[PDB]
């Protein structure tokens, strides 16, 4: 039948003899056990090692292998992706399908897995009530075989299946045999983008369930107005014979305490004319001044239901955690316990670079420290149900959780062309109901989503109105379809700007502050997805968190996204490099386009996730005078594990320091009178830094973890000090070729036919290896080459203006060299264009002052034509045979920033090491600049001014010339680009222009002066 | 469903259709056992999708039915909204589960009565002239079925029509029914007689209650 | 396989292979006759004589029957109930369901008809174009075979079930 019926290709077959699904089970015998949340004996792991064969269809997998193991086969670890164990090839596609779209088929040539278990049963087990098999994951389609005998067949990825082996399992030995299908009509409605992977992927058990059972059970929690009572209200299916004597006891634990308990009968309230659910009972418990859950005290209590005897005996038991907390939309503002949330969160898909698809606690755990340190409150499942690990550790760590039905058809033509389709309906609806029967008892899912980018189409307002009906108790909503439809309680954009229309038409993407007024419109806006972290990202973020603050209704949104989905390969010598789109001969594939984290796939921080900290700090700070007011932005917690930390620096150097206790109430306010200051000696800048500091470890943080951080400028008092006049003066020689400067051991030569700074000497020894030149280009980030697609070569991209106008091309043209010698010092003159096919880009201007000091003073002027596209940066460049140990620096720092993202970084003295000053983007571009510095030192050498600058082992030309990280190669020296004036890097997308107006460099003309010398 | 003939005729001669979903599962115990079981909802929503793809065209279809007697599940709500998106030119009604419920634009009761109430537990069948005025109620009542003809019957009908007539929102309502559904046998001497529930050896049964 | 799915016993297959439903079809090939709704030639009618066949399971029937016509078959009116021919009882209860509440399942004992019809189909039809089957009405589930062959299966007894046929059809004697 298997064979014939091909149900892989049938939309109305996602499932055959598969048991209804249900919040998690472990079926306790003990009720201790189930308070405690200690293992069950009825709940068996099957993970660990499974036979494995891979076959190129279903018709090629032989029949002997239903009752006995192939010879051929592999031992394998399971769960696993059978791609992370080589056998085939993972696919990075994004919305193309992987596969040929002719609904409801898939290829002929379709990967099959064919997974196998020889496992023991007891006979205890077997001798009374329900042994069942619960696979959490198995992409994307499967049969299932017990002891040679077809048991059933189930799709979607991302739930479970669960299968009543009671009538196949014998005593002792028993055999599975699972054949996993890569492709299967499931397939058209899973078109994420991510990594196409299949296997058995998340975790296999065997649950024993008595023949009378807890079938299901729905807990809810309802308050008064000021949440100084709630009601929780359980509900509790039954299987089996309906029995008098039986009954359920719902009890409320808030640790070691008993706060509260129900008894019943069943048999519910009458429902219509027939009566009522015979099989069902609610209990109702009063629970006086609860403690409330949310992200900011997760507080927990702990539900247990027993189904037993009226006289004693308990049949079984099961639990789950209990958070009381109020999810509703008032007035237009999503509210929490009565307060309105501001969403500081992020998507996350289920990635690790070793192990694919397949997730782990260490993993998860990590990740949720990382959020948690870095300001996250919120976290949505895209696009899929998640890991049932994941949802419990949101409810214990405390982050509030959009769970997201599997539910993805991009690549369709238009978008909604299945979820328009009443014939796509069923498959659709168990997508969504059946997460919505699975996770409907955790409290840190606060919002259901219909899924991803399917467009908008009736099925999704029957679905929407499902979950409805069915649990009034979150709102619902989804993006698809212009993230404002009638499937939806929250207007949902992804990139929609600030300030910036896209008026798209059908689907416009309209300014988040426009988007709230718009007539008629009432509901409250949180963006599903906003600044795309892909590479060098997160230019412009602190306008998104201005907007959030200022608009009651703009209560925030989720980042994308979480953590690179990059994988690990191994080079000739073994060594790991990490991999993107097309690096495993799959095509089409859209490369790079799979990494878009702020974290690497290892965990290791971009340095954009520190200016997503700053911006999502839960403190906010003013200065008045001396006065420091603090306001604190929580909604239920009081500042009881914060302390300020102040400093005040004189260019670097701390003159005052001291720290006060916060005691700040939420929503309020607290102000700092600092102690008299006092008056600094030398002249300079003074800067006030302030740090939140937790004395206190956490369940997600060390002592002493900084929170929150605030810098001002306070007095500033000008150098008036005349340097100290010099008693030499530097001698000129002139050459036809060369302007030669000398003074003591220091050396400069001007090459008069290029017009630049050839070499420098001191002692005798050379510091350069290319001449010091202007540079008006970056290796492109993946935001100035603005490719969703591997296909769609745009010339509105920043990237191929640049290409276009010849800036990558131009040659310096010398307009312009003569030498003179002053009282005290020779003068450089020099003019250069910058031409491309007769048009004239770029004009360059400089002095070049070097004094009897042994200072040279460097002034630059440039213009550049209004016709040609703004250049990326405005500086110079030079690469230095010196490679030192270090680079010292007064300026923003430590990490990387640009100019719009720089907000997080904080000017004082910084010192790392030569590679902190790299960034080891996957795929590489312009990395590492630091904004605002005054002062820099690397070796002997000392730069003074107002720049920017980047530093490291490889050229702008390397790093645009190379796809891979590993593949570049430290040249000699060191490179330096020292900048006037660097454009924004963008982020809003990355697959249009999306740097700001204001970050443009547009103003036609460009001053900036620096001072090179020896320390 | 009607034999697609109907619409055509009811088009062409004038009148007014309420067009029904195939679903009643009145055995069920509750009544919404199945309605409102999410395993149900496939073959529930074919029920109704297909019917409406099937008869949108015609002009004497001027309301939609979810079905009849099958409790209130959340699966009617889910296809009660369905029809809403795909079809804003017709209301769509649905009785069961109170006649009131939110998956229904028009209050249609069967059987409630003109003056006086009957406070069923969960599902009542208020005075229609009190449903429409109860706390918060905009919506028009029209009886899905009213005035049960069997045998000797439709006492009480001039009462229906008073109040219908005395109140906007009490816009009338079907008569339950049109046709006796008695069957034709055949005594010894071949002479034709009308039969009903039993007549066939088929137990159990409910006898008369088909005229 | 027919017999060992129970398609029949399964809510989640209401219908295998059978086509999106729509607004009543004809398919003039004269702007004129659709104006005027009167007939089409691409639309006939099957309705008259079949060949039928009662049988007390599905089980029962013969597999000779998707080849042959059964000698034992009667020559019935359709549309037709075939109650009303005297085949089995008519049912008449208002509630309670007819058969044991045990959802999915049915009586193993499930009373079969068996309808088969020869016929002829135009030259032209064959070699270019669809032909679909459309039946209105059948209560309350069925399988279809066309020349021996397995076409698909349909649910809900008031709505017309439509299946594509170009594939299966012969010259001639079908
Ligand atoms: O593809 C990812 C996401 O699923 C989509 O909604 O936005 C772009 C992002 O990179
Ligand atoms: O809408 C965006 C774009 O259309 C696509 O190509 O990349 C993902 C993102 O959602
Ligand atoms: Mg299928
Ligand atoms: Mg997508
Ligand atoms: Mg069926
Ligand atoms: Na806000
Ligand atoms: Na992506
Ligand atoms: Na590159
Ligand atoms: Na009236
Ligand atoms: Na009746």
């Amino acid at each position: 039948v298997v064979l014939q019926r091909r149900d892989w290709e049938n939309p109305g077959v996602t499932q055959l003899n598969r048991l209804a699904a249900h919040p998690p089970f472990a079926s306790w015998r003990n009720s201790e056990e189930a308070r405690t949340d200690r293992p069950s004996q009825q709940l068996r792991s099957l993970n660990g090692e499974w036979r494995f064969a891979w076959f190129p269809a279903p018709e090629a997998v032989p029949e002997s292998w239903l009752e006995c193991d192939l010879p051929e086969a592999d031992t394998v670890v399971v769960p696993s992706n059978w791609q992370m164990h080589g056998y085939d090839a993972p696919i990075y596609t994004n919305v193309t399908y992987p596969i040929t779209v002719n609904p409801p088929f898939v290829p002929t040539e379709n990967p099959t897995g064919c997974y196998s278990l020889t496992f023991n049963v007891d006979e205890s087990w077997l001798q009374e009530g329900q042994t069942r098999i619960i696979f959490d994951g198995v992409n994307s389609a499967f049969h299932l075989w017990c002891n040679g005998r077809w048991v059933g067949y189930g799709q979607d990825s991302r739930l479970p299946s669960e299968f009543d082996l009671s009538a196949f399992l014998r005593a002792g030995e028993n055999r599975l045999a699972v054949m996993v299908l890569r492709w299967s009509d499931g397939s058209y409605l899973e078109d994420q983008d991510m990594w196409r992977m299949s296997g058995i992927f998340r975790d296999v058990s065997l649950l024993h369930k008595p023949t009378t059972q807890i079938s299901d059970f729905h807990v809810a929690t309802r308050f008064n107005d000021d949440f100084s009572r709630a009601v929780l209200e359980a509900e509790v299916q039954m299987c089996g014979e309906l029995r008098d004597y039986l009954r359920v006891t719902v009890s409320l634990w808030q640790g070691e305490t008993q706060v509260a308990s129900g008894t019943a009968p069943f048999g519910g309230e009458i429902i219509d004319e027939r009566g009522g659910y015979a099989d069902r009972v609610t209990l109702r418990l009063n629970v006086e001044n609860p403690k409330l859950w949310s992200a900011e005290i997760p507080n927990l209590y702990r539900a247990v239901v027993e189904l037993h005897t009226a006289d004693g005996t308990l049949i079984e038991a099961e639990a789950c955690d209990v958070g009381f907390r109020e999810v509703r939309i008032e007035n237009g503002l999503l509210l929490l316990n009565g307060k309105p949330l501001l969403i500081r969160g992020v998507n996350r898909h289920e990635h690790h670079p070793l192990h694919g698809q397949v997730m782990d606690e260490q993993t998860m755990v990590q990740d949720i420290l990382l959020m948690k340190q870095n300001n996250f409150n919120a976290v949505r499942c895209s696009h899929y149900p998640n890991h049932p690990l994941w949802y419990t550790l949101c409810d214990r760590y405390g982050l509030y959780v959009v769970d997201e039905a599997n539910i993805e058809t991009h690549g369709m033509v238009p978008m909604n062309r299945l979820t328009d389709d009443p014939r796509w309906l069923p498959a659709m609806s168990e997508r969504v109901t059946r997460m919505v029967q699975r996770d409907r008892n955790h409290p840190s899912v606060i919002i259901w989503s219909l899924g991803s980018e399917s467009g908008h189409g009736a099925n999704h307002d029957a679905l929407y109105r499902w979950i409805k009906s069915v649990d009034p108790s979150r709102p619902v909503q989804y993006e698809g379809g212009g993230a404002d439809t009638t499937a939806t309680d929250i207007i949902c954009p992804m990139y929609a700007r600030v300030d910036e229309d896209q008026p798209f038409p059908a689907v416009p993407k309209w300014s988040i502050k426009k988007w709230l007024s718009l007539p008629g419109e009432t509901r409250p806006l949180i963006l599903c997805e906003y600044a795309h972290a892909m590479g060098n990202s997160l230019g412009g973020f602190a306008k998104y968190w201005q907007a959030f603050r200022q608009y009651p209704r703009l209560q925030g949104g989720f980042v994308w996204d979480w953590v690179d989905q990059s994988l690990i390969k191994y080079d000739e010598n073994g060594n790991p490099w990490s991999a993107y789109g097309g690096d495993f001969g799959d095509t089409p594939n859209d490369r790079q386009f799979c990494m878009n984290g702020l974290v690497f796939a290892d965990r290791t921080p971009h340095p954009a996730l520190t200016e997503a900290k700053h911006q999502q700090q839960f403190f906010q700070f003013r200065l008045s005078g001396q006065t420091i007011e603090v306001t604190s932005e929580y909604l239920f917690r009081h500042s009881d594990n914060e302390l300020l930390h102040w400093m005040v620096a004189l260019d670097g150097k701390p003159l005052a320091s001291g720290e006060v206790p916060l005691d700040v109430a939420p929503q309020g306010k607290q102000l700092i009178e600092l102690p008299e200051l006092p008056q600094p000696e030398s002249a300079g800048q003074l800067w006030l830094t302030v740090r939140v500091v937790q004395p206190n470890a956490t369940a997600w943080s060390e002592a002493g973890h900084i929170s929150a951080w605030q810098q001002w400028r306070l007095a500033e008092n000008l150098s008036v000090t005349l340097p100290a006049a010099s008693h030499a003066i530097p001698h000129l020689t002139t050459s036809e070729m060369d302007f030669c400067i000398e003074l003591g051991n220091k050396r400069w030569q001007f090459n008069r036919q290029s017009g630049f700074l050839s070499q420098m000497w001191i002692g005798d020894k050379k510091q350069l290896l290319t001449p010091l030149r202007d540079q008006f280009t970056r290796a492109p980030l993946d935001n100035d080459i603005g490719v969703s697609e591997a296909t769609r070569i745009d010339p509105n991209a920043w990237v191929e203006r640049w290409k276009a106008a010849g800036h990558y091309q131009a040659e310096a043209a010398l307009l312009q060299c003569t030498a003179d010698t002053l009282a005290d010092a020779v003068l450089i003159t020099t003019a250069h264009a910058w031409q491309h096919q007769g048009k004239t880009l770029f004009i360059s201007r400089k002095t070049y002052r070097i004094d009897g000091s042994g200072q040279m003073a460097i002034t630059v002027d440039v213009e550049v034509a209004s016709d040609t596209p703004h250049p990326a940066r405005i500086g110079l460049n030079c690469q230095l045979a010196q490679v030192a140990e270090r680079v010292n620096w007064l300026g923003l720092g430590p990490q990387e920033n640009y100019p719009d993202r720089l907000t997080a970084a904080c000017f004082d003295r910084w010192d790392l090491p030569l590679s902190d000053m790299y960034t080891p983007y996957v795929f590489p571009s312009e990395n590492g600049l630091r904004c605002g510095t005054r002062e820099l030192n690397y070796g002997p050498h000392q730069w003074r001014g107002d720049f920017q600058f980047n530093i490291s082992r490889y050229s702008q030309q390397q790093l645009m010339e190379t796809s891979h990280r590993h593949l570049l190669h430290a040249e000699e020296g060191t490179w330096l680009n020292i900048d006037g004036f660097h454009m924004g890097i963008g982020g809003d997308d990355s697959w249009s222009p999306s740097v700001s107006a204001e970050f443009q460099l547009s103003a036609g003309r460009y001053h900036y002066q620096l001072v090179w010398c020896q320390k």
